[PDB]
């Protein structure tokens, strides 16, 4: 048939963290002339189109499910054959049957039931990641990120706390950032250091030994 879509049947992502399924569709026109919009839709599998609300969609006026708003979001371009649903903030809620759907015009309408998607969400392992130079020098000021691999910021903002006794000498105001800079001590070498991230409840921290030197 005309009507065929491109992406892999299954996937997963670790609950607060987002995947990105790549995806393509083709679907028989009637082109020339006229040019009426190209309105594509994610829905849950079971749901009817007519009256249901987008898991993610390109129609300003379709309403979409307030538990994906801002979550699930259609990329790249339509115009395009592309219908890539990047899926972010993974909550275990998302676990389940996905189908696709086309409509252009009076005559284009399809749900592609054939090339459903499996939303699989599993529990959070990853841990985040302190990154310094590596100078780890004593009397001199460093700067320390800590980051998620695979995060997006399309879900309510990260949030950090670094934790270890080389962290008392400062201040608890701006233990709060992501990044952090520091001036180490004697104490400090051989102390445990740690960074705990949040989605505004999750156990994500990433805990390092301090090699201070010098």
């Amino acid at each position: 048939s005309v009507y065929e879509l491109q992406v892999q049947k299954s996937v997963t992502v670790q609950e607060g963290l987002c995947v990105l399924v790549p995806c393509s569709f083709s679907y028989p026109w009637r082109s020339w002339y006229s040019s009426p919009p190209l309105y594509v839709y994610w829905f849950r599998d079971g749901e009817i189109p007519y009256y249901a609300e987008v898991v993610a969609t390109n129609n300003p006026d379709r309403r979409v499910k307030p538990e994906t708003q801002g979550r699930f979001r259609l990329l790249g371009d339509v115009q395009k054959k592309n219908c890539s649903l990047s899926i972010g903030d993974a909550r275990m809620e998302d676990t389940g049957s996905y189908f696709f759907r086309v409509e252009r015009g009076r005559d284009v309408k399809y749900s592609y039931q054939q090339n459903k998607l499996n939303l699989e969400v599993t529990a959070l392992i990853e841990k985040p990641d302190i990154h310094f130079l590596e100078p780890l020098e004593s009397g001199r000021p460093t700067r320390l990120s800590c980051s998620l691999p695979g995060s997006c910021e399309a879900g309510p903002p990260l949030t950090f706390s670094w934790t270890g006794n080389a962290l008392s000498p400062l201040d608890p105001e701006t233990t709060r950032s992501s990044e952090l800079t520091l001036t180490p001590r004697p104490e400090d070498h051989g102390t445990n250091l740690t960074c705990q991230m949040k989605r505004q409840q999750v156990t994500t921290e990433r805990t390092v030994q301090l090699n201070v030197s010098l």
